[PDB]
Protein backbone atom coordinates (compact mmCIF):
# COMPACT_ATOMS: atom_id res chain seq x y z
CA UNK A 1 0.00 0.00 0.00
CA UNK A 2 2.32 2.73 -1.26
CA UNK A 3 1.65 5.53 -3.75
CA UNK A 4 3.85 5.31 -6.82
CA UNK A 5 2.68 8.07 -9.15
CA UNK A 6 5.89 9.46 -10.65
CA UNK A 7 5.85 12.22 -13.25
CA UNK A 8 8.71 12.84 -15.65
CA UNK A 9 8.33 14.97 -18.76
CA UNK A 10 9.22 18.59 -19.48
CA UNK A 11 8.46 22.15 -18.36
CA UNK A 12 6.87 22.59 -21.79
CA UNK A 13 3.40 21.37 -22.75
CA UNK A 14 3.67 18.36 -25.07
CA UNK A 15 0.88 17.14 -27.35
CA UNK A 16 0.04 13.54 -26.45
CA UNK A 17 -1.71 13.29 -29.81
CA UNK A 18 1.49 13.53 -31.85
CA UNK A 19 4.22 14.59 -29.44
CA UNK A 20 4.77 18.24 -30.33
CA UNK A 21 5.97 20.99 -27.99
CA UNK A 22 4.39 24.31 -27.01
CA UNK A 23 5.89 26.75 -24.51
CA UNK A 24 2.40 28.08 -23.81
CA UNK A 25 -0.48 25.63 -23.32
CA UNK A 26 -2.69 28.07 -25.23
CA UNK A 27 -0.70 27.24 -28.36
CA UNK A 28 -1.06 23.49 -27.85
CA UNK A 29 -4.84 23.83 -27.73
CA UNK A 30 -4.79 25.66 -31.07
CA UNK A 31 -2.65 22.91 -32.60
CA UNK A 32 -4.84 20.15 -31.17
CA UNK A 33 -7.45 21.39 -33.64
CA UNK A 34 -5.48 19.48 -36.27
CA UNK A 35 -6.22 16.26 -34.38
CA UNK A 36 -9.93 17.00 -33.99
CA UNK A 37 -11.73 14.47 -36.16
CA UNK A 38 -12.93 11.46 -34.18
CA UNK A 39 -15.83 13.53 -32.84
CA UNK A 40 -19.33 14.24 -34.13
CA UNK A 41 -21.13 15.42 -31.00
CA UNK A 42 -18.21 16.61 -28.89
CA UNK A 43 -18.39 13.96 -26.14
CA UNK A 44 -15.51 15.29 -24.04
CA UNK A 45 -13.90 18.71 -23.67
CA UNK A 46 -10.86 19.65 -25.73
ZN1 LIG B 1 -0.54 17.21 -31.80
Amino acid sequence: GSSGSSGSGEKSHTCDECGKNFCYISALRIHQRVHMGEKCSGPSSG
